[PDB]
């Protein structure tokens, strides 16, 4: 039967081993070593060489610890990079609690408000399920950190610190998630038994207290006044007194969020290139900005964030950096394994295919700080990771040019490098983009 | 071992069987996202116990890729993924069932041999010497994993039930079970739970 | 030019490599991971498993640690088990510091001794460097050992414990060499300058002296006198009083050393089987006896071990443990490893080979204690180490038979077990031995 594996097969299988190139000895490397251990190539450790013609100057790294904030810590770094330069303060650092702690709570507001708007739909349908199956989690995209931002402003690190749960978030999600469980079966009751808009509203501000308290109590109460004091890179005293989260941001980082546009290179067919995506029911602040990515092709997304670092500005970017990655040297080469080699077996998918077919999408965020440029082309780029100092090249990063091609999707570029003509379908499509399913890759929270 | 390869099957056979439907409807979906895993239950154990029969660890002891099998799903998980591509697209172009059966069986040999180096080599005949708790000594020779199955163990796999409880309003109490696609071994036995109160 | 490596070679050599089937991907293993982690066969520690139908019940290991004991651990091993068994006190140890004591001061006489009979031969002969190369060392052998216990008897572990020095040897042999190379010259320049053998021996007085002080302060003073209070196995309680070294030795082990005869198998043209060799010059202790080992060939070797064992005796054996082993996991199995396959290279040597090329020799002792009989015919031999219970399955090895037939080279018997043939030859050419040279194979110390 064709269906089954029978014993003829099973013969066959043995056979095909057996003919195979040096099987004996290759099989005995991989059983005593693993796959990545046997298949790593120094050929790629000598052409990753940490050097790159271009390199932003950025101090020490950030580390997110047992918590996936990779998306707010590399967006902070991307800001404090521009304090540390502008007010000479070697390494200085942002609050990443403070982001984790806003985001959490509107995440909370977020999952109700979707919870309210299918309550009318079966609880086993599609969409029902994938808000239930993750009613919140750590990660996120650009536009989300954004809206924080907007809305909270940010802090100095020392201003408000770690805490247990802020660098090991595995018990608070538990916890969090059970509570947003139990609260989705009373607001589709609610909607069921029909209740008032006014009830069912009361409702979800008792639910909110709640939701406040556990993150209180797990991650601190979030600062509304504060004095800043610090010494300069020239050894000058600094002392600022009583800011707020916003003010503080005005003052020391000083940007126009409006002024950043999400670029993605997703070359599946049914994203053509220069529109505006957006992907149904995914945000956090209800009543912030919404999730806006403009779709291009690798060779434009690559040189806007060449454009980018030749300005002496660093790039936020998402990718998959779990595929073909040596994580504790910290290179990111399509070259750093030979698996098809190893196991004689064709292992290749396109970037859409990976796509489509649920092997690749971004899993993490990190900055681009540097690109070497080889005859006018990029050969590698420079990655600070949040990882801390242990991992890579006290904790930055080196990416091939070829594996930048595949497993970079996300690039957050100032509007200002972009063409007129993109500049354009930005403003004409803001409000009518094409709205993907929830369930879609770009809708992946790194 | 023997659970891993006969996933591959299972999700190959998967693959052909909804290869008709959008590649973005929930079942292809669902597929896609898990193309295999470590876990199972019960009757998917039993399906390979039937099949394969067992042997003692000393006979095919642990590797680095079956106490730490990270590596090993993500390289098999995109094998898979690779070759459903390849699958769809022979459905597509309404390749015959010989030449989808053929192109199955080169993608098998290849997955064959991703767990043989990973895994090592399944006996097929082996000695089994020890000592007893009075020190006696034994030894039992050209035993098969079946053989020592039936030997040592001597269960008849159809004895055992699986019996859950899970008191939701789609699950009335007193009826079998059986989940739609779950399972490893094609042509073995099915999952079948039995619904009873706490 | 044939004798040197040019260019034309070195591309020839390139391409021999690359013709290698899988040369890419096992070089990546190997680079990545030695060796060793490379070539190690699990079929082999399938085979290797530790069951043995003849199986000797001899409780826990001792442990030398950073000395080159084995051959007083595994002598004191086979008395200890005698100890255990008939005294019923479980895991009783000897103290190999007693008879490290002794042997490194006999050592030092020894060597002044070979410096006086050297002393009119050319300092760069081959037999004066031999000498002053190593001039002791801890190794030795079992007649060696024996020697020792006739003279000084033995004590208990707890009697003559463990030192910094006895355990971690290094600085103490550092030490000694320095000293008996420094009494060498003095040694030379009053045979040379014709002093008196009063003279001579009174010089030698002194420095024996000095050594005695060196190895009293390194190792503690030997004991003379001493009571043994324990407890057996049925927990009784007992006290004997006032042993020395020689009674306890008599009352508890009870051996007549005679009865012993160490046999070697060294397939070599210089030494056909059935009679006895000497190694010129080997030795510990001037006046005591020496070095005699009866050639045989491997399956009457072997033969003679297993009878041995069937009679409840393990077996003092001498090996070469760093060859084909995982000394970890404690397997010494030809199987272990498949290097040839790996290098696509004939590494074969025969045993003979091995020994006339410098390849192979005895560098280990340790106890045979358990045999694998299958259809009559040993498959795999129960080991018993001296490295603590942190390596092999608590300290034990397992060594299959192709390893045994390759790499061991003495066993120890018990006279009683030879035939008649054998214990002919050895009473008739007890007193005219082959003499081997003094950097023979078999003047091995282990």
């Amino acid at each position: 039967m064709s269906a089954e594996i029978t014993s003829g097969d099973l013969d066959q299988f043995k056979q095909d081993l057996q003919a195979t190139p040096a099987a004996n000895a290759l099989q005995k490397a991989v059983m005593n070593n693993g796959i990545n251990a046997t298949a790593e190539n120094t050929d790629s450790k000598v052409a990753m060489t940490p050097t790159f013609s271009i390199e932003l100057d950025t101090g020490a790294v950030s580390n997110q610890k047992q918590s996936g904030r990779c998306w707010m810590f590399a967006a902070l770094n991307t800001m404090r990079h521009g304090i540390q330069a502008q007010f000479k303060i070697k390494d200085f650092e942002l609050s990443q609690n403070y982001t984790f702690f806003w985001d959490k709570f509107e995440k909370s507001n977020y999952f109700y408000e979707n919870v309210l708007k299918t309550a009318d739909q079966p609880l086993d349908s599609r969409k029902v399920a994938f808000l239930l199956a993750t009613p919140q989690q750590d990660g996120g995209q650009w536009d989300m950190l954004s809206a924080l931002i907007e809305k909270y402003g940010i802090v100095p690190k020392s201003v408000m610190p770690e805490t247990y749960s802020s660098s090991k978030s595995n018990e608070l999600n538990g916890l969090l998630n059970l509570k947003l469980r139990k609260d989705a079966v009373t607001l589709r009751k609610l909607v069921a038994d029909k209740a008032s808009d006014a009830d069912i509203e009361a409702a979800k501000q008792k639910m909110l207290a709640e939701d406040y308290r556990i993150l209180a109590y797990t991650l601190g109460n979030p600062p509304t006044k504060f004095d800043f004091e610090y010494r300069d890179d020239d050894k000058n005293y600094h002392i600022d007194r009583e800011l707020t989260p916003q003010t503080f941001f005005k003052k020391y980082v000083g940007w126009n969020l409006d002024d950043y546009q999400s670029i993605i290179n997703a070359p599946t067919a049914d994203k053509p290139y220069k529109h505006l995506y957006t992907v149904e029911m995914l945000g956090n602040v209800v009543g912030g900005r919404e999730v806006r990515h403009l779709n291009l092709d690798i060779d434009t997304f690559k040189d806007l964030a060449i454009k980018q670092l030749k300005a002496g500005e660093s790039v936020w970017f998402g990718s998959d950096v779990g595929q073909s990655s040596d994580r504790q040297l910290g290179i990111l080469d399509t070259n750093i394994y030979k698996k098809d080699d190893l196991f004689n077996t064709d292992f290749t998918m396109t970037k859409a295919e990976r796509l489509d077919y649920g092997e690749s999408l971004m899993t993490h965020a990190m900055v681009l700080t540097g690109v070497d440029l080889v005859d006018g082309k990029p050969t590698k780029w420079k990655v600070e990771n949040s990882w801390g100092e242990k991992v890579g090249e006290k904790g930055y990063f080196v990416a091939s040019d070829a594996w930048f091609d595949q497993f970079v999707y996300q690039v957050v570029i100032s509007k200002k490098y972009l063409p007129a003509e993109l500049q354009d379908v930005i403003k004409n499509e803001y409000d009518k983009p094409t709205v993907l399913a929830p369930w879609d890759p770009m809708g992946a929270l790194a």
